């Protein structure tokens, strides 16, 4: 019952948010008719940057989504339909097997998900089942359980489904999850170009050993870092995603790669380089995570990403 929130929110923070900013959030959250009011971008940006209290993370994300709605029309051709959560769950989904195989690997040591087909896992299962029936083109795609999982850890089951719909449709995250993997391939290309333009030396080193992003970045995009990084770090990455968009993933990837460049440069073969990026890099210390979040947060690469996309299509022909 309210122990569920306790059960769910039991994870180490990178930097505990202090007294004062908890104060500022409560005021924005308590605003009457909140969803219809546009808040000033800079206050929010300062708010997110100064800390997101764990006890309010979920409501904050929903608040940030309301703000996203107000700033982005987000049109009437690609909507998603409104068969309620409870109604979708009456049906059977063809994605049952795919959901189950990932379910067992989703935050397996977290007390809320440790019990096989326990309350936590069932709620997650149902969210994914519903989503697969809503978005049958995507159905269930590997890694999605971590995303739905992180949402579930900060709000109710049905609230998590709604936010998942919002993140996937309104924020466009669903694109990378389509079965053809085309958008995922373009994202791999974009990260590579990002490395070329911002850390040429790292780029040259990776190219020399033929290490394309697909050898290590797939989990970063598809699980949004949730499958390999600490929960506290991933939760801050999500704070930023809801405020600044899914492109934050690229920012975090670039920041991490750039940050560990000196170490990656010391490895001389595909086996050692990939192993470092896959297994060692995720073992970041508290200060490192702190620096990463702050750097990523002020990073601006939207125009470059856009350009790399056009570039991809020109080279395809």
């Amino acid at each position: 019952d309210l122990l569920n929130k306790r059960l769910k929110l039991d994870y180490e923070e990178i930097t505990p948010c202090l007294k004062e900013v908890t104060t500022v959030w409560e005021k924005m959250l308590s605003t009457p008719g909140r969803s219809k009011i546009k808040f000033d971008m800079e206050k929010m940006h300062s708010a997110v940057g100064q800390g997101v209290p764990r006890h309010h993370r979920g409501e904050i994300w929903k608040f940030l989504a309301e703000q996203f709605h107000l700033k982005h029309q987000f049109p009437s051709k690609q909507q998603p339909k409104d068969v309620p959560y409870k109604e979708l769950l009456k049906q059977l989904t063809s994605q049952q097997h795919a959901i189950l195989i990932d379910l067992g690997r989703t935050f397996p040591t977290h007390p809320y998900f440790s019990a096989q087909l326990g309350a936590g896992q069932l709620s997650l299962y149902n969210i994914l089942k519903a989503y697969s029936l809503l978005d049958q083109e995507v159905g269930y795609c590997q890694g999605l359980s971590f995303v739905a999982g992180i949402l579930l850890l900060h709000m109710s089951e049905e609230e998590a489904f709604k936010m998942l719909k919002f993140l996937m449709f309104d924020m466009g995250l669903r694109k990378q999850y389509r079965p053809d993997m085309i958008i995922l391939q373009i994202q791999m290309y974009q990260l590579s170009r990002l490395l070329h333009d911002y850390h040429r030396d790292l780029y040259n080193h990776l190219e020399e050993h033929e290490i394309g992003p697909s050898l290590y970045a797939a989990p970063w995009f598809l699980t949004m870092f949730a499958s390999q990084f600490p929960l506290g770090f991933v939760a801050r990455v999500f704070d930023m995603i809801f405020l600044q968009g899914t492109e934050v993933i690229f920012k975090v990837a670039l920041s991490l790669l750039g940050s560990h460049k000196p170490l990656i440069l010391q490895h001389e073969n595909l086996e050692t380089i990939v192993d470092f990026i896959k297994s060692t890099l995720p073992n970041l210390g508290l200060v490192q995570m702190e620096k990463t979040i702050n750097q990523v947060f002020e990073m601006d690469i939207a125009k470059q990403l856009q350009a790399y996309e056009v570039e991809y299509h020109v080279l395809q022909e």
